[PDB]
C-alpha cells in the first residue's frame, strides 16, 4: 500500500483554555493542595497546574490551575490550600464556565 | 529566613489559545512543513504543532498548529506542506487575530 502525500486544513478556531492565577510563598516552599467544591481536585489532562518559570532570587512561585473546555460542571469554588513548617493558609474564588458548552473543540 | 505559607488566587481568566486543525496521510507517513505567509515558519512555545494520538488502524494524522495569544502580528496565510516518495501536497487557510491585543496575560 502506497499514497502519496495529503493533507487539509481547517479555519483557525478559538479554543477555552482558562487560568486561575495563583502566587504561594513561604520558607520552607510550602506544599499545596487544590480543593474543588471543598473536596480533593484530582489533576487530569483537562485540568492540572502549571508554574511560570522562578523569578530573580524572589521565593515566591507563580502559576495557573489550567482548565482546558471547561463545562458548568466545573463551576465552583477553586481553593489553593498552602502548608509549610510554620504555617498554613487557603485563597479561595468563585468561577463559572458559562460559554457554548457545544461548541467543536480540536483537543 | 523563615515565613509561613502565603496564597493569593485571581479571578479565572479565559486565555486566548488557538487551533489551526490539521490531519495529513500518505505512505509512508509524509515529512511536514509549516510556512507562514510563504515563509518558513519557525516553531516557539507560543507557536508549535501538536499531534492527536493516533487512530485505531487509521494511517492518517490529525493535530494543531497551536498559537497562544496571537495578536495581529500572526495574521495570514498558514500552509502546511507534507512530503512522501510517492507526491506533494499543500492546504493553506487564511488567519486573522483581532482580540484585545492588550488584555492581560497570565502566561
Amino acid at each position: 500500500s502506497h499514497m502519496p502525500a495529503s493533507v487539509q486544513l481547517h479555519t483557525a478556531v478559538e479554543m477555552h483554555h482558562w487560568c486561575i492565577p495563583f502566587s504561594v510563598d513561604g520558607q520552607p516552599a510550602p506544599s499545596l493542595r487544590w480543593l474543588f467544591n471543598g473536596s480533593v481536585l484530582n489533576e487530569t489532562s483537562f485540568i492540572f497546574t502549571e508554574f511560570l518559570e522562578p523569578a530573580a532570587n524572589e521565593t515566591v512561585r507563580h502559576g495557573c490551575l489550567r482548565l482546558n473546555q471547561p463545562t458548568h460542571v466545573n463551576n465552583g469554588n477553586y481553593t489553593l490550600l498552602a502548608a509549610n513548617p510554620f504555617g498554613q493558609a487557603s485563597a479561595s474564588i468563585m468561577a463559572a464556565f458559562m460559554d457554548n458548552p457545544f461548541e467543536f473543540n480540536p483537543e
